[PDB]
């Protein structure tokens, strides 16, 4: 597992974005850990998150022409990732986001920033159901842009209602790739190193057993 | 005029965010220059803008507990300013923004990020009418937070419908202070140094005559 990976977990933990306990997922599953990015709500968190996002992008080697932050949660994300790319990776890219706004019987469309033009890299925190981007791929697909990939923080890698993960469905219905900073797998790997976290280890190990993909 | 001021104008110009020509303002005035922040739509612009915003904040010496980016245009702003503060000024602050969302007969409320708590520094691009924050001070004022100030890019310093500028009204109806990176005054000062911009100088000088506050 990579260096920026390990630091990621550490920061997540630290800001208590990662928690070990007993949490009920949206799906209704009882889960032994949770990840709430909602809790990265500070200047420096923001600074730190963008730097991790950029790394991951960069380490992917995927080609893309622009960042696109969705709904609401993706804007500070796209925004921070975009500054991160240019201050540290010397990559200067265009950004863009949509107005959720739909004030008149129909949907939205409306965008802020650069033009939905080219290979678009989607950017979000987490994908639980994989439905929110399905909204957001439609916009891309309308403007005639193409999808490069999606980048999130965590791939939980557990089945959905079927036998594949929500992520595999998105990758599968969208013919794109989903990149992430960390997976379940790294989580474990990490917990393996921390002798006095064996109780969490065990529980996360067991969950991956009953539900992991 | 300050150093980060001068560089600001230069960047604005460069990205053509500042333009000299003939533009019809929202007010209906014909104006000799225009400023469209809408055109800062790139990673590095974003990086560069936050750095200018932070400077200005910092150079103000006003005390505040949090950044608040409004509607839509203020989020990447608040977001970028917040990373700027923490990476370069060693100030780590909380941020927050609202969802314009009002999906059910009434208004909104709904916030993302830290808690509307404490002395709030408002953050936006420009104030033409000064009405959009009046929406945004109501939220602050609801949650029982207090207003520290407002920070924008440019103070056009021209009268409104009355004899004072939209900014003086806001400062005046809100009992707060509005900080900015650059004013008309600096614009001129700048144009004074650039011998072959005398045509713009003249026109901006004349406008300040007929309408300046
Ligand atoms: O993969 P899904 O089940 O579709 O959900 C994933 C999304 O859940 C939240 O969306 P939300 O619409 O609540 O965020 P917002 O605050 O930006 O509106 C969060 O911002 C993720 O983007
Ligand atoms: O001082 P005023 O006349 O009220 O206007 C100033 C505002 O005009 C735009 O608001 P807008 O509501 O259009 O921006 P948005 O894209 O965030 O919705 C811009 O973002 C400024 O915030
Ligand atoms: O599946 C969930 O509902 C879920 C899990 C997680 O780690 N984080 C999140 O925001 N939702
Ligand atoms: O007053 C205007 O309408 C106006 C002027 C300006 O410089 N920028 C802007 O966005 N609006
Ligand atoms: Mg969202
Ligand atoms: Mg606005």
């Amino acid at each position: 597992m990579k260096p920026y990976q390990r630091q990621f977990i550490e920061f997540a933990l630290n800001k208590q974005v990662l928690k070990f306990g007993e949490f009920t997922l949206k799906s209704g599953r009882k889960s032994p850990y949770f990840f709430n990015a909602g809790l990265f709500n500070t200047g420096r968190d923001l600074a730190l998150l963008g730097r991790f996002y950029a790394e991951a992008l960069v380490d992917s080697g995927i080609e893309f022409d622009l960042l696109f932050g969705p709904a609401y949660k993706g804007i500070p994300i796209a925004t921070t990732t975009a500054v991160a790319l240019a201050e540290h990776h010397d990559k200067d890219l265009p950004y863009c986001f949509n107005r959720k706004e739909a004030k008149d019987h129909g949907e939205g469309g409306s965008l802020v920033g650069s033009a939905l033009q080219g290979r678009v890299m989607l950017v979000d925190d987490v994908i639980t159901a994989g439905t929110a981007i399905r909204e957001s791929m439609e916009i891309i697909q309308a403007h005639g842009a193409t999808l490069a990939g999606v980048l999130i923080s965590l791939d939980r890698q557990e089945r959905g209602r079927g036998e594949i993960s929500a992520i595999q469905e998105v990758e599968r219905d969208y013919g794109c790739k989903v990149i992430s900073i960390i997976t379940l797998k790294d989580l474990i790997a990490y917990l393996e190193e921390k002798p006095d976290m064996a109780e969490h280890l065990a529980a996360v190990r067991a969950y991956r057993e009953e539900f992991g993909v």
